[PDB]
This record gives C-alpha cells, structure tokens and sequence, in this order.
C-alpha cells in the first residue's frame, strides 16, 4: 500500500523564473523517483509564477530531499515545504505528559524528528507544580511538519496530543 499521495508532496517555492518541469524534476529526482513535477504558470503568459511541486513515490524520498536541503535550482535557493495538513512554524505543543515526564523524555523521542533547541516543561507558576504539558522548539520547520502529521505520540507510556505552536 503507497502512502497517501498529500503526504509525498513538495511545494517548491522561490523558483527561478527559468525553472521548468524539466529542470526541476532532473534537480529532485536526486533524491527519489518522481511521480509528478511541474511548475506553475501563468495560464495566459506562460510566466513561471515562481513556484511548483513535485511528488515522490515514499515518505522516505520526501524526507531524503528535505535531508538535502538548502537546494539550489537553476542557480536559486528555493523553499521546499511539505503539503498542509501552510502554517510554518519551529514549536510544538505537547499535551498529555501529566506530572512525571522529564526532559529526556522528551528529548530522547523528539531529537529523531529534528534538532532541538528548547525544550520547556511547564509548571504551575504558584506551586511549581508540573501541568502536564511541555513546548519544544526546534531549528527548523520540517521537524515540526512531520510531528504533526502522525496520527500517535508515545512518550514515557502517555499517548500525547501535539500540535503547531504559535
């Protein structure tokens, strides 16, 4: 069974103007194969609108090209982004940890999605009491898109609730 076609595509923004179909399939079938791929245009002009996407056959080649990031297409950096569920941000709520979940915890499950820069376990601002909820931000937006669109968290036996923080 292949994985939900949403879920293996790129939106590519920043293009140059003289980016093709072509050129940007040459340029991301480096990483994997490449079901789709187009940029998009003006319907009257043919002007490059300067952005495109393109999809991959896995999950696992979306996330090999993302590995590969920046990416420089026909001479320009361009912004690679996963499709929406775009609402980028570098911080996650996680709900549900209740009172005994620490640090580690949460470290040691979210390093494997990105690299951490905070991590903040949030207590009761009276009693110091922990609340059960935690915030990690990490370098980069694309740790956060995967988070969030899986459908379980598992950390220290509490099934977690996580969502994009604002």
């Amino acid at each position: 069974p292949k994985e939900p076609e949403q879920l293996r595509k790129l939106f590519i923004g920043g293009l140059s103007f003289e980016t093709t179909d072509e050129s940007l399939r040459s340029h991301f079938e480096q990483w994997g194969t490449l079901t789709d791929c187009v940029v998009m245009r003006d319907p009257n002009t043919k002007r490059s609108r300067g952005f495109g996407f393109v999809t991959y056959a896995t999950v696992e080649e979306v996330d090999a090209a993302m590995n590969a990031r920046p990416h420089k297409v026909d001479g320009r950096v361009v912004e690679p982004k996963r499709a929406v569920s775009h609402l980028t941000v570098k911080k996650i709520f996680v709900g549900g940890i209740k009172e005994d979940t620490e640090e580690h915890h949460l470290r040691d499950y979210f390093e494997q999605y990105g690299k951490i820069e905070v991590i903040e376990i949030m207590t009761d601002r009276g009693s110091g009491k922990k609340r059960g909820f935690a915030f990690v931000t990490f370098d980069d937006h694309d740790s956060v898109d995967k988070i969030v669109i899986q459908k379980y968290h598992t950390v220290n036996g509490h099934n977690c609730e996580v969502r994009k923080a604002l």
